[PDB]
């Protein structure tokens, strides 16, 4: 009498096989220990359900027209106010905000497809917080602004960061206290091709790829300084950073 449907972020709705006297689709959906009813245009899985938690707080879960995309929102007893949402897009990353006593995004935990993780806690009002990069092997520490996410690693007198602009672009840049020529680390970033040549006395040394993949993968040039030489190797530890940064 009804059709099963799994939706993207662990959740199943059930959906009455035909249509009422107004064209509309009952559901019925489980969220880990909460059922939620609510009503639909199509037969797929599609809708909006809500459902009251024991502590009285109002749910709801908007699921996109082509299953897609999942809206998980939890408000305080009265369902003005959001307390968290949840959002799994069709790409497969996710989303997951908490908000303050005012409603306001105090954390957002960015998940990728591919499991690594952009943490930002201590939100402000004007967008700034501490951020992190949860990476495979790794973790990069550092700020949130409403201009960029700037990632930092530091060796020696080198400081090395990795910046995420607002609409996600990447740059990375190297500073060096170092003052003697012949020791003090430069360093170029090649935006096209995702990639932080490090130079020292006019010569270069690595070049640092940051990998769609969200990996890290850095390669020595020959004597020279002109010509790559063996193969990149991936970064697998925060240690493998701070060895290239010497």
């Amino acid at each position: 009498n009804s059709v099963s449907v799994d939706l993207p972020g662990s959740m199943k709705v059930l959906v009455s096989k035909s249509s009422n006297a107004d064209g509309k689709y009952d559901l019925i959906a489980t969220v880990d220990a909460l059922e939620l009813s609510g009503t639909s245009d199509k037969n797929n899985g599609s809708g909006v359900l809500e459902g009251v938690k024991a502590d009285a707080s109002k749910v709801k879960l908007t699921i996109s027209d082509d299953l897609g995309q999942t809206t998980l929102e939890v408000f305080k007893s009265d369902g003005s106010t959001l307390v968290s949402k949840k959002v799994t897009s069709k790409d497969k990353s996710s989303t997951e905000e908490k908000f303050n006593e005012k409603g306001e995004v105090s954390e957002k935990i960015i998940t990728r497809a591919d499991g690594t993780r952009l943490e930002y806690t201590g939100i402000k009002s004007d967008g700034s917080g501490k951020a992190k990069e949860v990476l495979k092997g790794y973790v990069l520490e550092g700020t949130l602004t409403a201009e960029k996410t700037t990632l930092v690693v530091k060796e020696g007198t080198v400081t090395l960061s990795k910046n995420i602009s607002k609409s996600g672009a990447v740059s990375v840049e190297l500073n060096d206290t170092d003052s003697s020529a012949a020791t003090k680390k430069t360093a170029a970033w090649n935006s096209g091709t995702s990639t932080l040549t490090i130079t020292v006395n006019s010569k270069k040394t690595k070049d640092l790829v940051f990998t769609s993949s969200n990996t890290i993968t850095v390669q020595q040039y020959d004597s020279n300084g002109t010509s790559l030489e063996g193969s990149a190797v991936e970064i697998t530890k925060l240690d493998e950073i701070k060895n290239a940064l010497k």
